[PDB]
């Protein structure tokens, strides 16, 4: 761990804040964070910090919009990743119009006049032990929102902070979608370790281009 002497948050996804505990750990379970992420809200707002740019939308898609999207994602064949991960790249996909609209139905201002290069989905597996470490996007390269969908499974996104020594646990339920922008994009890694995937996990990505070049 890097982050064994960090400070530790939950982010309070009613809130829209991140509250500081010291119930949780760099080794904090997938239990212990989900029981924190529902327990947070009664917690005091001293030493909270607001993330800027840090949206997590509970149900985004339903039951029948998943199923759908699952099943053709399953018709195209898998790549090989890295950290026991595989990949589909595209833009090409017939949901992604979907998935753009309703981004844009929900927050026009946010998540509106999206047009990502990269599309990718990654599958993660816990029998493969499958994760992907802390990292950044460089700025000038790879443009402000990353979304990132959570498909058959829900998971935990790590945000780490190293100028500040903060770290921060994002419960990704079942069907939510996470946005990461502006602050979170650009002043936070990200990251998901092996021990926060339950089963089987596919992470709808999408990026845009820093510049049309």
């Amino acid at each position: 761990d890097k982050h064994v002497n960090y400070k530790v948050f939950i982010y309070d996804h009613i809130r829209q804040i991140a509250i500081p505990t010291t119930n949780l750990n760099s080794q904090s379970s997938l239990e212990d964070i989900i029981d924190e992420s529902t327990s947070c809200q009664s917690v005091s707002t001293d030493g909270s910090i607001e993330i800027d740019g840090l949206t997590l939308i509970h149900n985004f898609l339903s039951e029948s919009e998943e199923s759908k999207i699952l099943n053709m994602i399953d018709t195209v064949e898998w790549a090989q990743s890295q950290s026991g991960r595989r990949k589909q790249d595209y833009g090409m996909p017939e949901y992604a119009d979907m998935l753009l609209n309703k981004m844009s139905e929900y927050d026009v201002k946010k998540l509106g006049n999206y047009q990502p290069f990269e599309m990718c989905n990654l599958e993660y597996e816990e029998v493969k032990k499958s994760a992907i470490e802390m990292h950044q996007d460089d700025m000038w390269i790879w443009g402000n929102r990353l979304i990132s969908i959570n498909l058959i499974n829900g998971s935990v996104m790590t945000l780490s902070n190293d100028n500040k020594s903060f770290l921060c646990y994002v419960h990704m339920p079942h069907r939510s979608l996470l946005c990461m922008a502006d602050e979170c994009r650009y002043d936070w890694k990200h990251g998901v370790l092996a021990h926060h995937i339950r089963g089987r996990r596919i992470a709808l990505t999408m990026r845009e281009a820093a510049k049309d070049f």
